[PDB]
């Protein structure tokens, strides 16, 4: 199995005015949207080392009681309303991924999309912050430290595509994004439960199936534990792991406005026996979000792709994702 080629970028101009410096971070972005479709994030500013920390206190404090008053409704049929925001069990001798997923702080319930029951949005379930003190807290921080790596990799994928730099960004807003965060926990275990285990064609041994994402970007952070392979028309390749980076992909999303110019990568992800962590923030726009498609390889740019809103993409494809590689 050969390993893929993951360029390292330096996002740092994205956060500055030298407009000849993000051009250049804007060709290394579409050089790797064009290749593997992988690529690292370096020099971005945020504290990963606190991010894992923080993140291990929980999943290993964590007692049933509380995962159960937590638990989407995939696990408790009393939690109606929780279909994405909250905890994922785990079911010892089946399942041993667990994780937990948090939404755009705002969502409360004066905001207009709660009150409306709009689908996709969601109030967070949180636990006793006398239990966890200070998880929220962090949780909150974070989604907002994120998002605003996301909204500078927004404007490098604009510049690379030949639009101005706001051409994503503008519908990535903090009122409305449909954006999330999961913390997820890949234990060790040990006998591991080989119901856990998928068994590719290939004979790779899986915990995650291949799959496109549901999302326009992906920005995730994983522990030094290598487990992701991404499809190249010669087989499957190992991505390196690089727990100080992010791992940057794009989703359906951005194929689809780009007449599958920047592909959505088919990834999976590797059995490894082994503790670690997996990290995303989705990048979602909003639910009313529309982009009108269009060709990167046409003189006039011209797509017959159809415009698609950005909250129905999302329970479509959170749906399909779900029947096609398990619930989660
Ligand atoms: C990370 N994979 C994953 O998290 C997989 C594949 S990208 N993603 C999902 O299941 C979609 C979670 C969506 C989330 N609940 C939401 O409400 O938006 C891994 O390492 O398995
Ligand atoms: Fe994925």
């Amino acid at each position: 199995v050969s390993k893929a080629n993951v360029p390292k970028i330096d996002v740092s101009p994205l956060f500055g005015d030298d407009q000849a410096a993000k051009m250049r971070v804007a060709q290394q972005i579409d050089a790797a949207s064009r290749d593997t479709g992988f690529f690292y994030a370096v020099n971005h500013g945020i504290n990963v080392q606190r991010l894992s920390q923080k993140t291990k206190e929980f999943h290993m404090s964590i007692t049933p009681e509380e995962k159960w008053d937590l638990a989407i409704r995939a696990y408790n049929k009393e939690h109606q309303d929780q279909v994405r925001a909250g905890y994922y069990l785990s079911i010892p001798g089946k399942k041993a991924v667990e994780s937990f997923c948090y939404l755009n702080p705002n969502f409360t319930p004066d905001h207009p999309r709660i009150q409306a029951k709009t689908p996709t949005h969601e109030v967070n379930v949180w636990p006793d912050e006398t239990k966890h003190p200070g998880f929220q807290d962090f949780a909150e921080q974070y989604y907002w430290d994120v998002f605003g790596l996301s909204s500078a990799l927004l404007k490098g994928y604009a510049l690379a595509l030949g639009k101005e730099e706001n051409f994503f960004a503008r519908h990535f807003k903090p009122d409305d994004t449909l954006a999330s965060v999961v913390l997820i926990r890949y234990p060790y275990l040990d006998p591991y439960p080989e119901a856990a285990i998928k068994t590719a064609a290939d004979g790779t041994k899986l915990s995650f199936e291949w799959h496109e994402d549901v999302s326009l970007i992906t920005v995730l952070y994983q522990s030094n534990v290598q487990n992701l392979q991404v499809e190249t028309a010669a087989g499957y390749q190992d991505i390196e792991a690089d727990d100080t980076g992010y791992l940057i992909n794009c989703g359906s999303y951005m194929a689809h406005l780009t007449n599958n110019y920047y592909k959505a990568p088919i990834h999976r992800v590797k059995w490894v026996n082994a503790e670690r962590q997996s990290l995303p923030f989705f990048v979602n726009l909003g639910y009313d979000s529309v982009i009108d498609p269009f060709d990167p390889r046409e003189p006039n740019g011209k797509s017959d792709r159809e415009p698609l809103s950005y909250g129905d993409y999302l329970q479509n494809g959170l749906v399909s994702l779900i029947n096609k590689n398990g619930q989660t």
